[PDB]
């Protein structure tokens, strides 16, 4: 075992509060859980700023952003780097290895407290999985997905469940027929 | 709270767990690792015999064959003893019983495998609805948490265990605008 924030209460998942310094339009702000109330939250952990490895994830997001907030969703990306790797990140050409602007806003985590509250901080490493929370509008988490590797499809299958979710919320559920309660 | 989901490496491996199952109207007993080198529908729901119909676990049963045409299988569990799993499996839908089912119930009779997977609910003395995907070398890969029944949680099931596996063959590739820097 490990202790985490994600504690089950009454018959959901609460998603656990979180805080911080954010990078958005170039710029420090500080962002919080309950600025989000109200729309679905896409949460995105990845593990690192500047690595090798592609952030296919991050830029697909921010390519389709107004998709998201079309219906209702935000989204934020966040690792335990600083918010001044962040933006120097952002300011990094992609060619050579940055994220180039950006219009997701790139969160800070890094006294870990976000990450173990979400059970994703990687201990021995000082980093996170990657993992993908989608969060509703009442707060609540309704997904969680790891990925070892960048999948852009990961951003297709998120805009597809999130409406699935929202569908789901509005029009209740059908059971089967041939099924009755006792 | 504490849970069993420990990142560990570079992943989640899913928590070791073992407990009496139902399965075609008999006891066995079933573990984890007896899935090891299949993908693992993993799904909790709260009781049995409640007046909320197993719509996931009913869908999953008529359906199984194209899980395992892919290399999947299907378990759900609840807190329930195997002896409630057998009874309910005995009494027909109409008086609100599953019938006959094609997927094993596991019996988390003392708490200890939903604890491990960190959707035991203290307070009411059972667990979450909440579906686990976890991959043929045992690695969480996803949970999904639905309050009501959502029977098209199985076509998506379906869908991403596919999604899953067509990554697991095919790895991903970079978008064009972007090269990694070096030492």
């Amino acid at each position: 075992h490990h202790s985490s924030g994600l504690v089950p209460r009454g018959s959901h998942m609460p998603a656990p509060y979180w805080e911080g310094t954010a990078v958005i339009n170039g710029e420090f702000k500080e962002l919080k859980l309950t600025d989000y109330r109200g729309k679905y939250l896409v949460f995105f952990f990845y593990p690192l700023d500047f690595t090798f490895v592609c952030p296919t994830e991050i830029i697909a997001f921010g390519d389709r952003i107004e998709e998201f907030k079309s219906i209702n969703t935000e989204v934020v990306a966040c690792s335990v780097d600083s918010q001044f790797t962040h933006l120097a990140w952002i300011n990094t050409p992609r060619r050579q290895g940055g994220l180039g602007p950006i219009r997701i806003p790139l969160l800070s985590d890094l006294n870990h407290q976000i990450s173990k509250d979400y059970g994703v901080y990687l201990e021995d490493s000082g980093h996170t999985l990657r993992g993908l929370f989608i969060i509703d509008d009442k707060g609540v988490l309704r997904q969680i997905t790891l990925n070892d590797l960048p999948v852009g499809r990961s951003v297709d299958e998120t805009l597809r469940l999130v409406q699935a979710f929202q569908y789901t919320d509005k029009h209740g559920e059908v059971c089967p027929a041939g099924w009755k309660p006792g």
